[PDB]
DNA sequence: GGATGTCACCGGATTGTCGAAAGAGTCATATGACACATCC
DNA sequence: GGATGTCACCGGATTGTCGAAGAGTCATATGACACATCC
């Protein structure tokens, strides 16, 4: 159907995920410095019952689930990263992923990047 | 799908199935005078018993009308071993399609019966 | 030997029986009705 | 509530696995394959 392209950040912690200014793009060697612009949606599972550590996928801005929101519209799950030189356009030269022909990207962030306490590179 | 109209004589004895002159015709309530003719064949089957080996089993003599059966072919009186002829005092030797014969999945086999009084042979039984 | 059926136990197998949309071996999947759990 | 899936054991379920695509149970139905029977 339609995933991330990029893996997913676990929450292990209560707090929500956040990036300084410039930070919390994914690593993509296929994209454009343009294209360097998206968000993070929280996606949380229960599985007797248990609730599991909640899953940030991120979607290049005007693809995926909120592709209708503009780059920095507040809503929660929601959260807005860019890289400095992007452009605020939809990225349907990009889109989604289907995982039928398509295997994600683990995702991984150039070496600094600053995360909060419960997630990981 | 092709039956006799009747139950078989069984032959327990030795001697073939043989009737007199006007006697030997099953009796069919649904037929008329002219009808009361025909033969019978003989049909017999070996089965593999408990014991493993196999045994024949006494013979089936089986009636159909003239015209009719395996033997629709031949004309009365025809010679042929296995096949013996019977027919009523005021019988027509003409082709039975009329009556045909038996289909099992909608007709039940009659009880071969003969008038009494009908010599039959030994091995033979009304 | 070469096609066709595979139940029972020759009673009547050219039937009777237990079931049945009739047809009847074994054994391995395939289907389909039905229930509940899960996902949105 | 009203569609849709029923596996594993959350690693990655927005996937991986074993077997061949999809994954529950349970009751028949089919079909390939061997033997017995019938002609
Ligand atoms: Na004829």
């Amino acid at each position: 159907n339609t995933a991330s392209w990029f893996t997913a950040l676990t929450q292990h912690g209560k707090e929500d995920l956040k990036f300084p200014r410039g930070q919390g793009v994914p690593i993509n060697t296929n994209s454009s410095p343009d294209d360097q612009i998206g968000y993070y949606r929280r996606a949380t599972r229960r599985i007797k019952m248990k609730d599991l550590s909640p899953r940030w996928y991120f979607y290049y801005l005007g693809t995926g689930p909120e592709a209708g929101l503009p780059y920095g519209a507040n809503k929660d799950g929601i959260i807005w990263v860019a890289t400095e030189g992007a452009l605020n356009t939809p990225k349907d030269h990009i889109g989604t992923r289907n995982p039928a022909n398509n295997a994600a990207i683990v995702l991984q962030l150039p070496q600094g990047t600053t995360l909060p306490k419960g997630f990981y590179a």
